[PDB]
C-alpha cells in the first residue's frame, strides 16, 4: 500500500494566483478525481502533481519521500506514471515492440536490467492482461483509439507504477469508449494501483471515482465520495447547477 500526499499547492503566474491552496491524498487501489470549473485551478494543480509545473509553494510526498522538486522521469522511477491526452507510442513500432522498448530500459529491485527471458515473459503477460495479444505484430499507427489506449496502459504498466495520473481520458470519446476506459480504470484499481484523474466530463469521471475534489477559486471547495459531492450546495452553485442529475 502506497500513498501520494499533496499539501497546500500554490502557483502564481505574474500578478495572478491560479492555485491558492490545494491539498489531496491518493492511496493504492483508490480512484480519485480532480474536478471543477475550467481554469479554476484543477488543471494547474494536476500538472504540479505530474511535475510539468513547478510548485511556488507546497509539498508532494510519495511514500513519505518528497518529490515536488523532482523531474518527471525521476517521479516515474519512483512509481508515478503519467498518461497524457495526445500520445505516445511509437507508431513505426509494433504493439509488442512498443512494450518491449519500455521493459528493455527497466532496472530490477536487484539493480539489474531484465534478462531476455524476463522481458519476453512480461511482454506476454501485459499483452494478455490488456487483451491485446491479437495485436502484437500490428504497427501502432494502425490501431483504433481504444486499442491504442490499451497499448499506452501496457507501456505505463511495464514501469511497474504505484500511481497512474490520467489527463482528460474522456475528452472527445464516444459513450462506448467511456465504458472501455472505466473498465480499464477498474482493472488498474484491482491491481492495487492508485489512479488520479482530471477531466471535464463530470458524470463519466465521478462514475468511477472513490473520492473527488472540487477545485474552485484556486482552492478545494469540497472533497468526498461522488454521492456527497453532488449534493453539496456550494458545488451545485458554482459548478454542477441546481438541477444537476447523474
Ligand atoms: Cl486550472
Amino acid at each position: 500500500s502506497s500513498s501520494l500526499v499533496v499539501r497546500n499547492l500554490k502557483k502564481r503566474y505574474g500578478s495572478r494566483t491560479v492555485v491558492k491552496d490545494v491539498s489531496l491524498d491518493v492511496k493504492s487501489g483508490e480512484v480519485v478525481g480532480l474536478l471543477g470549473p475550467n481554469g479554476a485551478g484543477k488543471t494547474t494543480s494536476f500538472y504540479m502533481i505530474v511535475g510539468l509545473v513547478p510548485l511556488d509553494a507546497g509539498e508532494i510526498d510519495l511514500d513519505g519521500k518528497s518529490i515536488s522538486l523532482l523531474p518527471i522521469h525521476k517521479r516515474a522511477s519512483l512509481g508515478l506514471s503519467y498518461l497524457p491526452q495526445e500520445a505516445s507510442v511509437f507508431r513505426k513500432l509494433s504493439v509488442e515492440e512498443n512494450i518491449r522498448a519500455v521493459l528493455e530500459l527497466q532496472v530490477g529491485d536487484d539493480g539489474k536490467r531484465l534478462s531476455k527471458d524476463a522481458i519476453a515473459s512480461r511482454t506476454e503477460a501485459l499483452l494478455d492482461e490488456l487483451q491485446i495479444s491479437h495485436l502484437r505484430e500490428n504497427p501502432a499507427l494502425s490501431l483504433s483509439g481504444g486499442e491504442r489506449r490499451r497499448v499506452e496502459i501496457a507501456r505505463a504498466l511495464a514501469t511497474n507504477p504505484s500511481f497512474i495520473l490520467l489527463d482528460e481520458p474522456f475528452a472527445g470519446v464516444d459513450p462506448i469508449a467511456v465504458l472501455e476506459i472505466q473498465k480499464i480504470v477498474k482493472f488498474l484499481k484491482q491491481r492495487n494501483i492508485g489512479v488520479l484523474i482530471t477531466d471535464h466530463n463530470v458524470r463519466e469521471t465521478l462514475g468511477i471515482c472513490d473520492h473527488a475534489y472540487i477545485i474552485s477559486d484556486g482552492s478545494v471547495l469540497a472533497a468526498g465520495a461522488p454521492g456527497d459531492i453532488i449534493e453539496n450546495e456550494s458545488v451545485r452553485r458554482v459548478y454542477l447547477g441546481e438541477h444537476f442529475r447523474m
